[PDB]
């Protein structure tokens, strides 16, 4: 073969990230994604929980088991959502890619499936830009990988029953806060930086729900390592 190849996927994504410079844009894009889905509520939660690193898909999953920004809304993916141009996640707007400012491995849990994105294409093999598990079809693997899946239970109404049932009737995102610099980004978010995003959002309370018809309620929480949980800010219509 003589011919040319495009840059790697991370280079395209880095370029999209140039279009979204300022940090407050990130929560706003998530709200927009909820409104598009017909959700009526959105929650943001900063979680300091450190999860175990014994029963993971592989050893390289270990850096993603720590503190995370979670997002919830009460819409549920259909099969057409789950099957989804080429730079877009699912049927999401291109602005969903602004989450890569915060994380290298976003996770999405809705209905009967969990997916994790890996645009660096390292974690799941060389040509794989993520991985996906069906709560019903892959229930045995999920149970073997208990440390891998524990971060999706015990928040936003997800319980043991959610996994036995194989169906979460809502949408949850987990964004593990980057530990080391990567080839997407070198932002390292800690608690204070996530708190600054929450504060910036609350200060724009006049603006954030103004053009929204479906989403009527946005709440921001903190969960401490010791399991202490606290509502920081709410904005409502």
């Amino acid at each position: 073969s003589f011919g040319q190849t495009t840059p790697p996927l991370v280079d395209f994504l880095k370029d999209i990230l140039r279009r979204y410079p300022e940090g407050g844009q990130i929560l706003k894009e998530l709200i927009q994604n909820a409104e598009d889905a017909g959700a009526t509520e959105v929650k943001f939660l900063y979680d300091e929980t450190q999860y175990g690193t014994e029963t993971l898909w592989s050893k390289d999953m270990a850096p993603y088991q720590g503190p995370a920004l979670y997002v919830y809304n009460n819409a549920v993916f259909t099969p057409e959502d789950w099957h989804g141009d080429p730079l877009k996640v699912g049927r999401f707007g291109i602005g969903f890619n602004s989450v890569y400012h915060i994380t290298d491995v976003p996770c999405i849990f809705s209905g009967d499936q969990i997916g994790m994105l890996d645009p660096h294409q390292t974690l799941f093999g060389p040509h794989e830009s993520g991985q996906c598990w069906n709560l019903k079809d892959d229930s045995k693997e999920i149970s073997e990988l208990s440390d891998q899946f524990a971060p999706f239970v015990g928040i936003f109404g997800s319980t043991k029953e959610t996994f036995i049932n194989g169906n979460f009737p809502g949408t949850m995102f987990r964004f593990p806060l980057r530990l080391q610099p990567s080839q997407l980004s070198s932002n390292l978010y800690n608690k204070q930086m996530v708190l600054e995003l929450f504060e910036s959002f609350r200060a724009d309370a006049d603006t954030v729900l103004l053009f929204l018809k479906s989403v009527q309620d946005v709440s921001m929480y903190v969960r401490e390592a010791d399991g202490t949980e606290k509502l920081v800010f709410r904005v409502t219509s």
